[PDB]
């Protein structure tokens, strides 16, 4: 399968606390993390999350692929710990944090595991049809399902994120992959500017490197309020 990643600061923020990583060699897992935190806390956080999940997976992939849930859950904690450790040290970054979305493909690339903590999403496109797999870990999001798409007040506050000692929710769930459909991993940066409609259109793009770029370009054109990162995987 063809995979492509691409990040970018956007049109406003001078820095970039987004991060991502693709397992180019084997293509077994993918990551994306939206970091937050003053004094370059966000960059540290997202990097830590990605490095730690990544390393943890490369270590117990063969060992626990028969049990993906434990694998992912454990990986996320490895990162959550890493981050929390940094908070306790550098006091300027006590409030650093990050989100993370990860996809873990089965040896036989037919099943796709989706783990996540935060408001970065995972989408599944199939035969001109986009579907959101993950559920934003936020209050207003967790208001609805008691509130309508009139989201706009506090709609930004996360309710979960790596880098909290009380971390109580690592959403892991499988989805079936039918040759042809596409997989997407993004950060609020994408979805805050583009609607699922627009997103679906660009994803239809046959070339993943073309889509990924179209996605980021599109995103920045609607405005670049946040750092945007996307990982497009064609099954
Ligand atoms: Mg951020
Ligand atoms: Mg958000
Ligand atoms: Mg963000």
């Amino acid at each position: 399968m063809d995979v492509a990643g691409l990040t970018d600061c956007g049109l406003i923020r001078k820095s970039n606390q987004d991060a991502f990583y693709i397992d180019e060699k084997h293509q077994r897992f993918f990551i994306v993390a939206d970091g937050m935190g003053g004094h370059a806390g966000g960059e540290e956080a997202s990097r830590l999350a990605v490095d730690h999940i990544r390393q943890y997976l490369e270590t117990h992939l063969e060992d626990l692929q028969h049990d993906p849930v434990t694998l992912l859950r454990q990986a996320f904690l490895a990162a959550n710990h890493a981050i929390v450790e940094q908070q306790r040290q550098n006091s300027a970054r006590a409030d650093m944090g990050t989100t993370a979305v990860v996809i873990l493909l089965d040896e036989k690339g037919d099943r796709a595991w989706c783990a996540h903590v935060g408001d970065s999403r995972i989408y599944r496109w199939r035969k001109d049809q986009l579907q959101q797999i993950t559920s934003d870990h936020t209050w207003i999001a967790q208001a609805v399902q008691i509130e309508q798409a009139r989201q706009h007040p506090w709609r930004h506050v996360l309710s979960q994120c790596l880098g909290r000692e009380d971390l109580s929710q690592i959403d892991i769930q499988p989805i079936d992959l039918e040759p042809g459909d596409r997989l997407l991993l993004c950060s609020d940066g994408l979805t805050e500017e583009l609607t699922d409609d627009v997103i679906s259109i660009y994803l239809s793009e046959p070339n993943v490197q073309k889509a990924a770029a179209a996605l980021v370009d599109a995103a920045k054109t609607h405005g670049g309020r946040d750092n945007v990162t996307v990982v497009v995987i064609s099954v």
